[PDB]
């Protein structure tokens, strides 16, 4: 009842607001495919245009470069065409396929368009899907600029563009109000009756807008000397319109075909389906053309016929009565007082409505990871960063320095070179320097060569920017929660390497002086991420980027193409700059290159040079949505970046303002900010008076603009700083000293004061308090405002010309889980690769908890989960364990105490320990028997409902309930007991094999073999709950409850036979034969009574066992036929681990011994556990350096396997009856961790995601020591000399 | 006058060429896009995986990857699985945006699909466009994720791989032919009742492909010692199935609302518009 | 490359690649990577070597890299080592539509180019077999070869 | 699979009918000049031309000649770079 | 065995009729690095007649 109408508007609707819009979607792929399709047309259809035409276009690589000239004015009729069909096809296109709406068809929808907007009509209205729309929108793009350039060549040969054009085009058009069409139209005939006028120049009407209102167009001369006739109460607005349109006295069939020939002729051209209403021709609405045919209808109608828009919404109201609807829904597009549209088309309808609730424009959610935009164009998150500045360790050092406002330079020190002979008051001698100032690093020859498989004797010849490359990368990695192969995005095949250097000062002055067979390997550049990538095992591409005093933000840019490309998850990139050879100052000074008098001092009115300084820096990259998913740390996200060159400066080392402001204007453009979104602005700034004028000019130009009234335009500050007036010039790591800073301050959130101005501002600068631009002399608060984000704008330049401009953001805000880890106890572990590292690690610890003892009560489980889960666990070990981080602490300092007295850590064994499994009988389970497990870990959620669930379907009482109610142990049959004790055991087994222990043998004792077969690969867990439940039911079933008993000794075998009148066997028998000193004795109740009065009278203490049942008994004797029938069924297969077996009593090692028989064998014989142990121990398999674990409820076979095999065998328990299961799970697995065993830490806290938070634990306590190779004897100054 | 029927297969059929060939597609946008995504849908849904099943998983960072893989036969259900569907809907999609074709209407098509070309299904039949349809197809593609990890993880439960495996997964089915359906499965009670077997492990009728020719699913050793009883003009043929499907007395309603548990509950759900032709149900079309 | 830009005026970007005795194809790959996504629309590859430093020489030796007994017998038994070699080469590269566009020459064309490490060698220098082989198969299969 | 068999199957169980199809359908609208290329991502590189200077040659042609002849162009240091005659040894026993 | 040859003469190297030739190549690092290129055919020149 309801017809919705698309139109589409003319170039009077200002489209630069869309065309900016559509230019900054990225979740479409159709939109962002149809816009880098769109310019290559519009660039191919430019090239073919007059020669003169050609000259005035502007030349331009997206369409971003076409909005600030359409803004201006000065953009040609052709290129304004274009724009305005690309905006209008791509807000349409946008619309119906990431808007999900339904393309319009020929039933419920008409198509109009004004004169421009009937190109676009014609393409949308011949197509039935975005798909089937995309080719026919560029033959319209192209088919649009080949109409405005004709209109364009007509007017341009009818008039010339006056001589104070300003660039700007004329307008050919105003729009006048206050008199009907026919009253202009005889004033306009008036007036070029009485004035003489050339019938080709004469004034005319292009449109008739309604009752009172209309447009005139003439050449703008002609326009504007008609247009003063029009006195009051006339008022006339001229439009942007810049060619002649709408002239049947200008144009001719001939030129609509000129312009309708881009379009090749053929039969497989679409017709029109959706109606489409041509107000403006005789026949209002138009259908069944074909594509070429109609748009040819739409070109003459956009040159030859006027705009009749005052016949709009009476054509579309005689559609909609036509077809029978009763109101109309309008979806204008790019069409100008659309709001008035509606109401005019409803109001020549009969009164109708029907409103769409606002509620049902919700959307189907998205898949998981599909809801990130493509990799291309996404937002980089840094995760980390690590550097070394002079008099800075780390980078709180490094924000002490720069909050302090302290000055680092200072004259060469005696490490480096002599300054009483490499410095002089005017160079007059040969390779002698007149400044010897610079920001050193007096720490760079400390290394770790351990470490990292270095050597004594190739760790000097190694150049100090390498180690400390590795040692940074080593800290930035370790700080980010990024262990190898951990993750998708962290496999070793992912990970790249970018380093910028522009020095080798090592080879050319300290390795040199004797060459050895590192010198090349500890040399090269090539080596600074080759050493990185080797010793940590990535194998992704490594490159080493020699670009400038720029190099830092040049490799930064490779590595941000690298993971914007897919072809690495993972980014290593940093900076190298360590100065050793003279050469280098005395060729810097002999440029004029480097002040003689001290530090940077920019924005001072007597800069005269920069100063040389050393720093290293390593950050971590990765793109943001892979950084979120795997819960990194991310502390800034990069938005993009460029690269150019100042070519056209007055010499080569000259900068040049300009290219710099087209840099900075192209990344925000990018960016998609404004101005006023840049907070802060962090510039090369190098001391230099003519660079940092023109730096800072063009810099405030970009961010800090005037308005024409000559007033300030921004509404916020905005801040200026550069960081080597307190460090220097790295000039090789200055990009990444720069971002170092930059992240510092937001971590801080305040502006570090400015220390280069030590005389008077510079004179040459702009007015910054005009422009409401500061340079902080004071430390000033920057505060994150809150649902918002603050950015920066950081800058490098380059003494070769090369300029980069990089754009920062904050990161997301964090979403950390508020749920509460429901453990008690905890697990801290440490690790390091010396027992002096060890040392400086518990002491760092210890001072980390010191400082962090009341932060919070959910510290303490992500202090667990960033040691034990986000780290690499190294030979020499420790732990903690502990309910608070009082008790943490006090272990630790228990240990460090322990280590510093004398003690020596020992690495653990290479190959780790070595598990035997114990599953026990139905004699420890209790009630809430492995309920917690059950709550906690979803894993042994899944088995047991699997269990219970294939238990079903044998026909067998369910499990579930035994897990979940607790109280129902009590009354549990037989045969429900039996089944919960084996699945629990598997399920059980599985966990404990999913932390990474791994059975070398399985003993049961009596009702684990089944749980020990499925653990050995003989069975599976079918074949164990078949085998289980059918036993117990046969059991239940033809014996009766009562029939036998059993009883324990703790005595001898001979004492007990001796005690007893009769032989052994024809009145009792042995079932159980735990120990030497423990024996189990089975028989007719009777015959137990007998016994224990025959024994007690011996004083011999005995107890009744609480078993209903009797297990290898005479009882089981009546079903054993039918216990082979049914395990007869069962596969069976060759054990993978050594099974002892009790009912055997031997090392059962393949498949010949698991018969059928030996079931109904072991359901009979006794369990000679004594004699299988003794086998083990003297086959080998078991000695006292073997751990023991135990499946069960309790540890019970494990004692017995100790006092067969020693006495210092540590064993551990798995769940009891009164102790926590969580306080012995986490002991066991610190005991197997100090082991040496390689635990699977990423699945022990999988289910707890409150503890899943990386922190800023203290860095790797490295064994530093000092690696030189002195540069002696003054050689560099007889560099010729005989 | 005539409609058309679009028809999706199952494993049986190979798609290593179709996954091939749609990684080699350059000027389709919808495809490029699709394929860049399923990855990562693949990749979220696959971390999800109990932790036995996750080490045998491959690591890949393009479903190039998984091609040699998949030829060799060394990929587990799961991955299996979603290759199946995106080959599916790859090939649906291009056909549909770079091939100009007019997308099924209900008017004049009707989707079918077989046991793994259901899902297929249902995800074409709520559509009315490529680009309202890839959104459906990502879900699709996590929904036969998980399917196949169920039904992974039940056949480990019944039998564990056999030692000489050396990575190949081991068929779980075969064809057979020569008899009528009946009296197959009165052959496979006979044998069932001869020898006593666990109600799970024992062989069933995964299908009835023909008047003459069916296929039977069990574990890899039952079932290879089942086909040895059928003698000549009996014919056996292996198929690439490697884990158990259409097993009425393995299965239950609560696999089946897990397996469907990853998509939210919301009404704007599309509704199916074009028939879905269903043989196997009680109801031919819905 | 400052100066190659300086003088013919070109405004784009400019960095030179140290990678190693691969640095030549190294640059190659980082100029084909800003082709493909529009940062420049033509390129100037080029790769230089230039021995004029005995030292470095007196090191290769010492590093057991080159051979005392004249050039490289490639794929012979005797084998030993290589023998340094100087060359300047440049090359100039567009996308095929752009290049096919201004009706320039061409010579051939680039399919595809990839890069890795070969991080699980013995040692630093030595090579990786495995690492090639993945590498050369990832490129085919990019290549659709 | 045996997708083949689905349409003679179907259609036996239908009154008798059979419509081909038109070879034609397939038939194409011809692509708007500079939009038929492939996107920029992943598009082939052209190399439009190459200069160097090599041992024994200051072109391109020669060192073709070079090539295509089976000569090495290995020899001695000259004297401009640096004198063999102290800078080697037959056994390295002086620094450097 | 595997039907590759060292060319120990020159030997011909036609363009395949209505196809192209196709190289690799190689470059390795002392460093590491690996690097590879397949290289192709220009197409056939379209010079107007």
């Amino acid at each position: 009842a309801q017809m919705r109408v698309v139109a589409f508007g003319d170039q009077t609707y200002d489209c630069s607001e869309a065309v900016s819009q559509l230019l900054r979607v990225r979740d479409d792929a159709i939109v962002v495919d149809f816009l880098e399709r769109a310019p290559a047309v519009l660039k191919a259809e430019l090239a073919r245009l007059s020669s003169e035409q050609q000259e005035e276009t502007p030349r331009f690589a997206t369409l971003a470069e076409l909005v600030p000239r359409y803004r201006a004015g000065t953009l040609n009729p052709a290129v304004s065409q274009a724009l305005t069909c690309i905006a209008q096809l791509g807000l349409f296109i946008r619309q119906h396929s990431s808007g999900q709406e339904a393309y319009p068809t020929a039933h419920d929808s008409c198509i109009t368009g004004v004169a421009t907007g009937a190109l676009t009509a014609v393409a949308v209205g011949s197509a039935s899907s975005v798909t089937a729309l995309v080719p026919l929108a560029l033959h319209t793009v192209a088919v649009a600029v080949r109409l405005g350039a004709r209109a364009w060549e007509i007017g341009s040969c009818l008039a010339d563009a006056r001589r104070g054009a300003n660039g700007r085009y004329a307008s050919w058009t105003s729009a006048v109000g206050g008199i009907s069409p026919q009253d202009l139209q005889d004033r306009i005939s008036a007036y070029t009756a009485e004035q003489a006028l050339a019938s080709v120049s004469v004034p005319y009407l292009s449109a008739a807008v309604g009752p009172g209102q209309s447009s005139v167009s003439a050449a703008p001369v002609i326009l504007d000397a008609f247009l003063s006739t029009l006195l009051r109460p006339l008022t006339t607005t001229r439009l942007p319109i810049t060619a002649p349109y709408h002239a049947p006295h200008l144009f001719t069939a001939k030129d609509v075909q000129h312009v309708t020939d881009c379009l090749p002729p053929s039969e497989a051209w679409p017709t029109v389906r959706i109606p489409i209403i041509s107000f403006s021709r005789d026949e209002a609405v138009s259908r069944g053309a074909s594509f070429p045919a109609a748009m040819s209808e739409a070109v003459r109608d956009c040159l030859i016929r006027p705009i009749a828009l005052d016949r709009m919404a009476v054509s579309i109201a005689n559609h909609a009565r036509d077809l029978g609807k009763d109101s109309v829904l309008p979806s204008p597009i790019a069409l100008s007082f659309s709001d008035k549209l509606g109401p005019q088309v409803n109001s020549h309808l009969p009164g109708a409505k029907a409103p769409t609730p606002e509620l049902t424009s919700k959307s189907i959610p998205s898949a998981i990871g599909a809801e990130q935009q493509p990799m291309a164009k996404s937002p980089i998150a840094i995760l980390a960063a690590s550097g070394r500045f002079p008099q800075s360790s780390s980078m709180d050092q490094f924000w002490d320095v720069l909050i302090n406002g302290v000055d680092t330079h200072e004259l060469v020190p005696p490490t480096r070179w002599n300054a009483a002979t490499h410095v002089s008051e005017d160079p007059k001698a040969k390779n002698v320097s007149g400044t010897g100032f610079g920001c050193w690093l007096h720490e760079a020859g400390e290394f770790d060569a351990a470490y990292f498989n270095m050597s004594p004797r190739e760790a000097p010849q190694v150049d100090p920017a390498q180690r400390l490359a590795l040692l940074t990368a080593t800290e930035a990695l370790e700080q980010a929660g990024v262990v190898p192969n951990r993750t998708s995005s962290t496999q070793k095949n992912r990970v790249g390497v970018w380093y910028g250097a522009t020095s080798n000062d090592w080879m050319e002055t300290n390795s040199a002086q004797n060459v050895d067979t590192y010198f090349i390997p500890g040399g090269n550049r090539a080596f600074i991420p080759g050493r990185v990538n080797y010793f940590h095992k990535f194998s992704g591409p490594s490159y080493t980027i020699d670009t400038a005093c720029s190099s830092s933000l040049a490799a930064l840019h490779m590595a941000c193409n690298a993971l914007w490309r897919g072809e690495v998850d993972t980014a290593i990139v940093g900076g190298t700059n360590v100065l050793t050879n003279p050469d280098m100052t005395a060729g810097l000074d002999a440029g004029h290159f480097l002040s003689r008098s001290g530090n940077c001092k920019t924005f001072d009115d007597e800069a005269d040079g920069y100063c040389r300084g050393e720093a290293v820096v390593t950050l971590i990259l990765k793109r943001l949505p892979d950084a979120q998913a795997d819960k990194d740390p991310i502390q800034a996200s990069i938005l993009g970046i460029a690269t150019n060159h100042s070519a056209e400066a007055a010499s080569i080392t000259r900068p040049h303002a300009g290219a710099q402001q087209d840099l900075f204007q192209q990344v925000l453009t990018e960016t998609g900010l404004t101005a006023n979104d840049i907070s802060v602005c962090e510039m090369h700034g190098t001391g230099t008076q003519a660079g940092d004028s023109g730096e800072t000019t063009s810099v405030v130009e970009t961010l800090a603009p005037l308005n024409r009234s000559g007033s300030a335009v921004r509404t916020t500050p905005l801040y200026i700083g550069a960081v080597k007036s307190n460090v220097g010039h790295a000039e090789s790591a200055a990009g990444v000293s720069s971002l170092a800073k930059i992240l510092l301050m937001l971590k801080h959130s305040k502006i570090p004061p400015h220390v280069g101005i030590k005389t008077k501002l510079n004179h040459r600068l702009p007015d910054l308090a005009a422009r409401n631009t500061h340079i902080a002399r004071s430390e000033v608060p920057w505060p994150r405002p809150k649902n918002g984000k603050r950015r920066v704008l950081l800058n490098n330049f380059s003494a070769a010309g090369g300029n980069t401009c990089l754009v920062l953001e904050d990161a997301p805000e964090p979403e950390d889980s508020q749920e509460v880890d429901p453990r008690e106890h905890h697990i801290v572990a440490l690790s390091a690769k010396t027992p002096d590292s060890m040392v400086n690690n518990l002491t760092n610890m210890i001072t980390w908890i010191d400082k962090h003892s009341g932060d919070s009560l959910a510290t303490l489980p992500q202090l667990s989960y960033t040691t034990t889960a986000r780290r690499v666990h190294h030979r020499h070990r420790a732990v903690a364990t502990g309910t608070d981080l009082l008790q943490i602490r006090s272990s630790l300092q228990e240990q460090l105490d322990r280590r510093v007295s004398g003690e020596r850590s020992i690495p653990h064994p290479p190959n780790g320990p070595s598990f035997v499994l114990a599953f026990t009988g139905q004699g420890s389970a209790f009630a809430g028997m492995g309920v917690d497990l059950y709550k906690r870990f979803a894993s042994f959620r899944s088995d047991i409902a699997r269990y219970d669930q294939i238990c079903e379907g044998m026909s067998l009482p369910s499990i579930k309930a035994m897990f979940e109610d607790e109280k129902v142990f009590s009354t549990a049959s037989p045969t429900l007991q039996q089944l919960t004790h084996v699945c629990f055991q598997m399920a059980l087994y599985r966990l404990w094999k999913s932390l990474g222990v791994q059975a070398k043998a399985v003993v049961g004792h009596a009702l684990g073999e089944y749980a020990a077969l499925y653990a050995a690969g003989v069975l599976s867990q079918s074949d164990t709950l078949y085998l289980v439940g059918r036993r117990a039911q046969l059991m239940e079933k033809h014996l009766s409850q009562g029939t036998h008993a059993m009883l324990a000794v703790r005595a001898k075998e001979e004492a007990i036979v001796a005690a007893i009148d009769g032989p052994p066997g024809e009145a009792y028998e042995f079932s159980c034969r735990n120990g030497e000193q423990r024996n189990v004795l089975g028989g007719t109740v009777a015959q137990i009574q007998a016994a224990k009065a025959a024994l007690e009278a011996k004083k011999i203490r005995c107890q009744y066992l609480d078993t209903p049942m009797a297990f290898h008994t005479g009882q089981v004797d009546p079903i054993l036929p039918e216990l082979l029938q049914v395990a007869a069924a069962c596969s069976i297969q060759d054990p993978q681990i050594p099974v002892i077996s009790p009912a055997y009593g031997k090392v059962i090692r393949s498949a010949k011994d698991f018969q059928p028989e030996y079931f109904t064998h072991h359901c009979r014989s006794s369990v000679n556990m004594v004699d299988a142990l003794q086998s083990a121990v003297e086959e080998g398999l078991l000695d006292k350096n073997v751990i023991g674990l135990e499946i069960g409820p309790g540890p019970v076979v494990t004692q017995f396997v100790k006092e067969a095999v020693g006495t210092t065998m540590q064993t551990f328990a798995s769940i009891n009856k009164d102790k926590d299961t969580w306080q012995l799970m986490t002991q066991a697995l610190a005991k197997f961790y100090l082991a040496g065993a390689s635990v699977e830490w990423s699945r022990y806290h999988e289910d707890f995601p409150g503890a899943q938070k990386v922190l800023e634990l203290p860095a790797y306590g490295w064994a530093l020591k000092n690696y030189w190779l002195q540069y002696v004897n003054d050689w560099s100054l007889r560099k010729g000399d005989p």
